[PDB]
């Protein structure tokens, strides 16, 4: 069974989760249209990065244990998991009967929207992948907040100061997920691991992006001084 | 708490397989280019004789990863499109898996073969670029610190083998479900190895992340080449 400190934590996780997301709902009319069609499109989904980046810092902020870092390693955290959380929170926003994925929450996306964005093949056959993969899962809105508070605490992320202390905050995440996944599916077990094995994917996913980040240079119209930081 | 006899039986065919290949390679350890000793220690031809040894330790460890995969239960199920796929992603983060068995903690040394033994210079050395040498070193010590045997390396090992997510593969929901028996065996394995520890397996499973992100680094794109970022330090 959970331990009470235990579910005090995910509570906590849940309910930032919930209100950071809330907090983005009211940028939807703020953001341009969806219809050069390909151009408003990319400047669309950029728009809607800006806003994701608002709301990663905003949760990663009220994540237990988060704020006693010192100011260096939180950015240096939030600098190298902003993508990985992005697909995450993704996959979370994913509905696999109509395929598509909604975004603040009632903006809808299929996979040739983001192919008619100028988005590479290369890249976006893979969020689909993983999104799939992690439908079949079958998480629910505790499990990806955990697996994203994992995701923050990773100690190998470069510039990070005291990665002992990274670890070690990372550990108390790690032993809510194996209790929260037995007590869940009490007769599955290798259903942790396999979500554990999503962070693996994770690395990759992110490494393709770094790849991909090269055909922005290609289009005349340049990425706002945001999001061409963190992701180059 | 006790292992299965499939598990049992699978875990011993997998540490047999891991041994028959690192014998057959020790035939091979008088046929290798020498590793130069008493020449300049500036000397050209002796930093490229160090060079030339340790690109045929690499070719000997790729012949011994494709040996012990063939042998792993259920890989040679899958068609040769998706066998070379996987070995081609894998083999990197094979290697580094094996230098971290091979290292020893008192001696701060590494032993390729079993009787060659180098230390972090020694790498330096043969002129190796020690963006990437000491990544490995210290991915020896954290795994180390996790005090693993011969058959938890051989199962996760085999995990990192049947990756769904590489490159090229055809049929990954096949390579998925052959991951499975490792994964449970290892889980077994750690729960009768330290039962009161239980973050002793996630934490395992856990190097296979860092794992991923050191192999990406080692062939990373001259296109794709990457203090505090000023924007993002503005939001806190
Ligand atoms: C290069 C470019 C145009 O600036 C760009 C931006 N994005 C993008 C990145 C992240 C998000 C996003 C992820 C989670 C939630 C949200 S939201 C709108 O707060 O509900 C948006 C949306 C779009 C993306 C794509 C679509 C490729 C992307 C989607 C999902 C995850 C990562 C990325 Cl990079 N590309
Ligand atoms: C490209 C270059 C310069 O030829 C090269 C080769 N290697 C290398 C690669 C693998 C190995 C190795 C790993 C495990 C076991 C063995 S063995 C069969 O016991 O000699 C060798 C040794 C050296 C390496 C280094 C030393 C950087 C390396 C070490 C460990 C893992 C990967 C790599 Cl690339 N660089």
């Amino acid at each position: 069974q959970l331990t009470a400190a235990q579910e005090l934590m995910i509570q906590q996780l849940v309910a930032a989760q919930l209100q950071c997301n809330k907090r983005s709902f009211s940028d939807q009319p703020k953001v341009t249209p969806w219809p050069d069609a390909r151009q408003q499109r990319f400047a669309h989904f950029t728009e809607l990065a800006i806003i994701s980046v608002q709301e990663i810092v905003d949760f990663a902020k009220q994540v237990p244990g988060f704020l006693q870092l010192g100011r260096e390693d939180q950015i240096a955290l939030l600098k190298a998991s902003t993508i990985e959380i992005m697909l995450l929170e993704t996959a979370r926003r994913y509905n696999h009967e109509t395929e598509c994925i909604t975004f603040l929450k009632d903006f809808t996306y299929s996979k040739d929207d983001f192919h008619r964005a100028g988005l590479q093949v290369e890249f976006i056959n893979p969020i689909f992948e993983f999104s799939r993969a992690m439908r079949r899962l079958g998480l629910d809105d505790a499990e990806y907040a955990l697996l994203i508070a994992i995701n923050i605490f990773s100690a190998d992320r470069p510039n990070v100061q005291e990665p002992g202390r990274v670890e070690a905050l990372q550990q108390p995440y790690v032993e809510a997920l194996l209790s929260y996944t037995r007590i869940k599916r009490p007769q599955d077990q290798l259903r942790f691991p396999r979500m554990l094995m999503k962070l693996v994917s994770l690395r990759t996913l992110s490494s393709v992006h770094s790849e991909q980040v090269f055909a922005l240079r290609l289009q005349d119209k340049k990425l706002p001084p945001l999001l061409s930081e963190i992701w180059d």
